[PDB]
């Protein structure tokens, strides 16, 4: 139903906005991007940069992934991101999230040819 690359865009990109638009941003985006369809995905990051600027990271600093493979890349500088984390009270099917705006490096796992982001590993 989706390539890794398209899934990454749906789960992690929001180039339209420079930052989260309200404290309810994560509630709205986790629902609209289909991340609460089957379960409340507990953690998710959105990146407020252009697709070209995030794709560029696959040519930046190579680092180990959390799974121990080494197809991860850390951006040389920091990016506007919004981190979403499900609240302690959230229960499917009324999934609820805290929204945190931040400016941090991103680490992404890259795959394919063209070699592009497919997983969001971490922010730092």
């Amino acid at each position: 139903k989706e390539t890794c690359a398209a899934k990454f865009e749906r789960q992690h990109m929001d180039s339209s906005t420079s930052a989260a638009s309200s404290s309810n941003y994560c509630n709205q985006m986790m629902k609209s991007r289909n991340l609460t369809k089957d379960r409340c995905k507990p953690v998710n990051t959105f990146v407020h940069e252009s697709l070209a600027d995030v794709q560029a990271v696959c040519s930046q600093k190579n680092v180990a992934c959390k799974n121990g493979q080494t197809n991860c890349y850390q951006s040389y500088s920091t990016m506007s991101i919004t981190e979403c984390r499900e609240t302690g009270s959230s229960k499917y099917p009324n999934c609820a999230y805290k929204t945190t705006q931040a400016n941090k490096h991103i680490i992404v796992a890259c795959e394919g040819n063209p070699y592009v982001p497919c997983h969001f590993d971490a922010s730092v």
